């Protein structure tokens, strides 16, 4: 019933070329099937990058918009997202029910899913969005949302997600490798991890992709 | 000193191709310097939509773009908008210190300005973000914020928000027209209005424009 991720493992493609990021993406090809695109790589290079990720590597792809705008502003640009071809987009769930409601009205439309971010793994998230995190994810809940993303960083705020949405609910994170979050650990919680520059930074972004998913495997 | 907006009206031009947007913003060119481009426009036709304002209006640019990452996807984000020659970026504070203070970094190494969006003006915003607004206000202050979105359809707190970053800063407010909030009784405390739909959907933009600036022709 839920997304089906291979090896656990989501790359964060933060580069801001199409080259460079066409070139780490192949490099990694046989160990994902899930590449989470965000604004670095949009802004730089147009939504256009998202077709074309997807007829270079038959991947799905993850919109990391963290759209936090009002309702009628979020549809627009869930609809643009989706029109652009991403299976699924990311939502801050901190602006209100409303404006998650929203995008879960025009993701059901095309045929996508919502992932609800709850709390983020950086630490200025501590001053704000952590004391709400709990209850943003129990509105998740309450609103239907089956996919969630929270923090590597903090695992006991990971689980405490986990416990809140459910074995059933999917749950990806980052902050695995940079922001100092441990693959195995987080995948006590978490379906799947995402990973930016750990790999796209990597010497050898093949070498540090197959390293990651052995340090895993037996979690695989 | 602040930016000179014109009529102290921006136009959030949210229409989602190239030539009705730029047919609108064309038609009210002579009560408007001063557009508000989110993600809305910038996901349907591509960064480029900047430039092509500028060539055709050389009207002022506030990207809008609610940024809400990390520090170092934020980081990103202003890097590639500024590239793209936004004169201002709008910035999320409820993800924390850190977060506005890399787009503030940027904006400062890049010779441009940040916005700092404290709380929204649409009803989900009750939920999480006005709890923090004061708060979220104050730090803004703390990091040297001069730019300041508030909301219009929530009175009590643009007022308070006005209050605490004081006199000298700069504060832009939408949710005027569709969503409620009446021009002149904002402009008590915003120096300027944002308003879309009113204008954009009218049958004649510029008639709408005229109307809406002949009735805060006593605050100008
Ligand atoms: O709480 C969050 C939510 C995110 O989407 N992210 C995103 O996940 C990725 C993390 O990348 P990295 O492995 O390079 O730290 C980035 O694209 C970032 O914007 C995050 O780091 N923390
Ligand atoms: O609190 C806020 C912050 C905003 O940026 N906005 C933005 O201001 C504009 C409001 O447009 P309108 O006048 O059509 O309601 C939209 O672009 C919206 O995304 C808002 O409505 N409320």
């Amino acid at each position: 019933d839920v997304m089906d991720v291979m090896n656990r493992l989501i790359l964060a493609m933060d580069l801001m070329n199409r080259d460079d990021a066409l070139r780490v993406t192949g490099e990694v090809r046989e160990y994902i099937d899930t590449v989470k695109i965000g604004y670095p790589l949009v802004l730089s290079e147009g939504m256009d990058i998202i077709a074309e990720f997807r007829k270079r590597f038959g991947c799905r792809i993850i919109a990391d918009f963290k759209v936090a705008d009002i309702p009628e502003t979020n549809e627009k640009i869930c609809r643009a997202t989706f029109k652009a071809g991403a299976d699924a987009i990311i939502v801050h769930g901190f602006p209100g029910a409303d404006s998650v409601r929203a995008c879960l009205n025009v993701a059901e439309e095309m045929g996508r899913e919502v992932f609800l971010l709850t709390e983020m793994s950086s630490p200025g998230a501590e001053m704000f969005i952590q004391g709400a995190a709990d209850e943003i994810a129990r509105m998740g809940v309450d609103l239907g949302v089956k996919n969630y993303v929270g923090p590597s960083t903090r695992p006991e705020r990971l689980s405490r997600l986990r416990e809140i949405i459910g074995q059933d609910s999917f749950l990806i994170s980052p902050g695995v490798g940079a922001q100092g979050g441990d693959p195995g650990e987080t995948l006590r919680f978490a379906d799947a991890i995402i990973v930016g520059r750990s790999i796209y930074l990597a010497d050898n972004p093949a070498a540090a992709a197959a390293g990651i998913i052995e340090s895993i495997k037996d979690l695989l």
